[PDB]
């Protein structure tokens, strides 16, 4: 109750969150009174929310936000159900106590089990590597019993089980945010070459959760067989990392074009300005780092070009071919990784690889365009529109389903705002594999 002019005193706090923040206050008076209940507005801020990066995997992983909450419980066993239903090892045992070198070995009895597990939802894998019909990693025929993994660094490795691992564990520790309503109705979206896996299965999911956790780990494995290559275990593939340069971005962005006149290989992840990738053809991490340490001899922009380059390189890059056959690498303007494989280089990886895999397990019912801000690599937002920035990448339905469509019905909702984006979001899962 009230009048004109006397004045007043009061508290204030920070509530809850009801679906954004929740304040708490009620007004007063001077020795602190009451009437005419209390205030509140949940006043927040313009969130940004973000993704993993596939590369700080280790022992513990989330497991004490495990024993937390019920939520972060139980879908942290939901797909661990679902693993012993398809492929026998519970993953949980997997990542609280680490399976080190001698891994699981499936004892897999040949019971009730024999058809789901000693046989098919396994021993149907294929690779697109080489000649087409190549079913992956043989001797699983009718009978063999105990198919055995090992690795030999603990089985928290070989990109297999890490990836399964590593989007269900930050997937349960984002839940428990939704479980106390710290999420607003709207916000980012992104990833780094995993995340934009768990960035529609994480928060605006579309899909299952067991959907999930059977399409990294097809994915998992099938990063794995990207090249058919030494039966002992070793590499013509690797991943460097770089310094700005002797000031740098696009300084030498043409000129490992120059180098790839002769053999060809590519950049990884252009990540930032004081960080990149390359994707590397095994000879370019010893050949060419002289390369690009001839240039750390003090030399910066100068004038008019086409009196230049691999005059210069190739004088190197055949010089310790000789040298060695898988060659350990060095530093030098030059900081190693340690993979195996590509980001890009995959090519005709797709077609019947993940591309037809996808339609099982992901097709209709996508949700509406709630998902009009999953921006995802290699993209720019989410638009629903005449996106011919999509075509610049793999064609294949993306100019059967592009001036072959263009207005090809009325353009409502229904299924045509949602077949729509039900062709580029796979087209959009299609070669992320590839391109990076």
């Amino acid at each position: 109750v009230l009048p004109n002019t006397a004045l007043k005193t009061s508290i204030q706090h920070v509530g809850m969150i009801n679906g954004r923040k929740l304040i708490k206050f009620e007004t007063r008076n001077e020795d602190d009174v009451v009437v005419l209940t209390g205030e509140a507005e949940i006043e927040q801020p313009v969130t940004t929310f973000v993704f993993t990066g596939q590369g700080s995997q280790e022992q513990g992983m989330g497991m004490d936000l495990y024993k937390t909450s019920k939520a972060a419980q139980d879908v942290w066993n939901r797909a661990d159900n679902h693993f012993k239903d398809t492929y026998g090892f519970s993953i949980l045992d997997i990542v609280i106590n680490n399976p080190v070198n001698l891994t699981i070995h499936f004892g897999g009895e040949k019971g009730k089990r024999i058809r789901e597990n000693y046989s098919a939802m396994i021993f149907e894998t294929i690779v697109d590597g080489k000649l087409k019909t190549e079913k992956i990693f043989k001797e699983i025929n009718e009978h063999s019993t105990s198919y055995t993994f090992r690795s030999e660094k603990g089985l928290l490795s070989a990109t297999q089980f890490t990836q399964p691992a590593l989007t269900l564990m930050e997937k349960a520790a984002f839940e428990d945010l939704k479980s106390k309503g710290l999420i607003p109705a709207d916000a980012t979206f992104a990833g780094h070459s995993l995340g934009e896996y768990a960035a529609l299965a994480s928060l605006a999911d579309v899909m299952s959760i067991e959907s999930l956790v059977e399409v990294v780990f097809y994915r998992g494995m099938t990063m794995q067989v990207a090249v058919p290559r030494d039966e002992l275990g070793r590499s013509n593939y690797g991943m460097i990392a770089i310094n700005p340069g002797r000031v740098a971005a696009s300084f030498s962005q043409e000129a490992l074009q120059y180098v790839v006149e002769r053999v060809g290989k590519r950049t990884g992840w252009l990540v930032e300005i004081v960080n990149y990738n390359v994707e590397n053809q095994q000879y370019v991490a010893a050949g060419d780092l002289r390369a690009l340490d001839t240039v750390t001899n003090v030399l910066n922009f100068i004038k008019l070009q086409k009196i230049d380059i691999i005059e210069l390189q190739k004088s190197l890059s055949l010089e310790e071919v000789e040298g060695h056959l898988f060659e350990i690498i060095d530093e030098a303007s030059k900081k190693s990784a340690v993979k195996p494989r590509p980001l890009k280089l995959e090519r005709g990886f797709a077609c019947i690889p993940l591309v037809g895999i996808s339609v099982p397990f992901h097709s209709t019912y996508l949700m509406n365009g709630v998902k009009p801000f999953k921006s995802f690599l290699k993209k720019n937002i989410i638009k629903e529109n005449v996106k011919v920035a999509r075509l610049a990448g793999k064609y294949i339905p993306n100019l059967t389903a592009k001036p072959f469509q263009v207005t090809k019905e009325y353009f409502q909702d229904v299924y045509d705002l949602t077949g729509s984006e039900p062709i580029k979001e796979i087209i959009d899962n299609w070669e992320k594999y590839e391109q990076s």
